[PDB]
């Protein structure tokens, strides 16, 4: 039988799309197919959010594999809950418990605040913008209460503070540092920890730091042979076929999106083995019908989805109850002479940076 | 004239007022009609439906509430379908059109208030619950007016965190010895969170919000601490005198939250709304939620019309001065500045948009 599945991708999210494509094409089998019903939207536009959802669920998914924003994320979180309609997401991860939603992931405050004290800081700038949400901004003003350090925690989106840690967009990175060099002062003398996933993605580390220290993390280790095996496949695809593919190197988001038809597929064979029903009809059904009227398997199927574990391009993949990646592990890197190296990594059962 | 009225499960004096708006501002020329729905403000798919059942009913505008977990269902909504919305909630962030904010922003008054009393060594209590647009606006400033700011968070009081909280403040409250406190919370969760505290003559509160004297102020107690805030409701304007003289002998029963001799000010607010709705919409059956996506979107050179008409609104009102500018935020207003004396609490000043700064009265 068919499972028809939605996915709701950001315009422009051409590679993530790409590694949607070569993950149902890898993880195939002969058991069932994946039906997917894809969309591109802005997913900013809690309306056209919900205008997609509402399309998808009259469609009968049994799932939808998606994208959000700090715009969008209530809408995504309430609408799932309330028509249980498991969503698998790459997008940030929030700390509230919202069922039905499968966040592929890892949560990278735990890792970042280890770092902060791994470096011994007692005084930094926190500079970031609020596009993956303020619990981390939250994180660090707590643990600067409690362990008596002083922040300056300035929203981007004639001081001597030379730590400082850049949570915000990608863009807004290079403008930061370029200021910071220019003004001369001690440039090879600040350090900078970049707070996202992939600090071997794009072109981060195509901007001129000035020989400043420079910290980040990557959840995706190319010494796996795992993750080798995919690159070398990866980047000999045809650019034109797999828009965002042939590369040397997959962000961190593409990854997880591989990963996240790999997850789909074995809970759907786990579904199957219990002889859980996964493909039916008929009829759309209304999205804002009332009594809102939830489907039956819906709670099987997040059930299932929470239970998978394996290993993907992003580690070791398994979660908790409540959709939220457990048993991680953060690979932390620095910007040496020769180029960035793992100096070590944190792990979420540890909760501790591991030196080499 | 059609309109929506959303409230919250609980806001039940601004119920009343509203009520009490209709029947003060109706005209044998021109009646308001509206169409009330109860609904839970944190739940999205939840308002979107009542928002979307409104617009299905053909109404001019919705006054309505939010919070930070809806306000973005409500703006987007509201840019999409130009369908304007009328609220006391906070005022956001961003600029975004179709959206009437009747309650003044208060950040500018709490960073000159700061100024003001010359901190610059504090603590900041905020709630996660409440939202954090108030405490970024301080910890931007924080850099440039050289503050020290150690920033707690007092929601996630029964929740999980609640260890690192009371840690947090002993640290900071016995340990550190810091005297001068910040409180943005909601208004009714002042009381609890100061026994908090006391748990000290010599300490000094801010409360961060529109409703200085809308709760509790004794003697609550803060034990002699010195205690200042904020009101947009001036109860010796003959306006809100005359109204407090009208409210104050309503029935209960039949106005829950009235025959008080002081009015919420998101109460006062909605009151206020209702003013600014006739003012504008002079001169110019069922619903299904559903039709959010079976119907168009109202024509947007018909929708403006409706926006800008309420955004032209000049009055005065229980909340002072209204005005709006072009994203439908309150300008011209002016914020009274409090503080709590043995006597009760006094306006020692204020703070008017125009200048942004607290003038001393004598
Ligand atoms: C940067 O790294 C160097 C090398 O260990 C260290 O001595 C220095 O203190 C670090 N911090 C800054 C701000 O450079
Ligand atoms: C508000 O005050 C400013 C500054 O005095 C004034 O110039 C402006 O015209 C006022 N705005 C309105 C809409 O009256």
């Amino acid at each position: 039988n068919s499972i028809q599945i939605g996915g709701l991708f950001p315009r422009g999210a051409d590679q993530e799309y790409s590694a949607f494509r070569v993950g149902m094409v890898q993880f195939s089998t002969s058991e069932f197919r994946l039906t997917p019903h894809i969309d591109n939207l802005e997913v900013a536009n809690s309306f056209a959010v919900t205008a997609a959802f509402c399309s998808q669920f009259s469609r009968g998914v049994y799932a939808i594999f998606g994208f959000y924003d700090k715009k969008s994320v209530n809408t995504i979180t309430s609408f799932c809950g309330t028509l249980h309609v498991s969503f698998i997401t790459p997008s940030f991860p929030t700390d509230g418990t919202h069922p039905f939603v499968i966040q592929m992931r890892p949560d990278l405050k735990g890792a970042l605040l280890s770092l902060i004290e791994y470096y011994q800081w007692d005084k930094f700038a926190y500079l970031y913008d609020s596009d993956r949400g303020l619990s981390t901004l939250q994180a660090v003003l707590d643990s600067a209460a409690e362990k008596k350090w002083q922040v300056t925690a300035i929203n981007v989106g004639l001081k001597k503070e030379r730590r400082v840690i850049l949570d915000c967009e990608r863009d807004k990175v290079n403008d930061i540092v370029d200021q910071v060099i220019t003004i001369g002062k001690h440039v090879k003398g600040y350090h900078y920890i970049i707070a996202n996933l992939g600090f071997t993605d794009g072109d981060l580390l195509k901007i001129q730091f000035g020989g400043a220290n420079v910290s980040g993390f990557q959840i995706v280790d190319y010494d796996d042979s795992l993750v080798s095996k995919f690159i070398e496949r990866w980047s000999t695809l045809e650019e034109k076929e797999y828009p965002g593919a042939h590369t040397a190197t997959i962000k961190y988001t593409s990854a997880l999106t591989y990963d996240a038809v790999q997850v789909m597929t074995e809970a759907f064979r786990n579904l199957r083995k219990q002889r859980i029903e996964i493909s039916r009809r008929g009829n759309a059904g209304d999205c804002l019908a009332n009594p809102a009227v939830p489907w039956g398997q819906g709670v099987e199927i997040e059930r299932a989805l929470k239970q998978v574990q394996v290993e993907g391009l992003s580690g070791n993949i398994k979660f908790d109850q409540n959709g939220k990646r457990i048993n991680y592990t953060i690979n932390i890197m620095e910007l040496k002479t020769n180029g960035p190296r793992k100096i070590g990594y944190w792990s979420e059962v540890d909760k501790m940076v591991v030196t080499l």
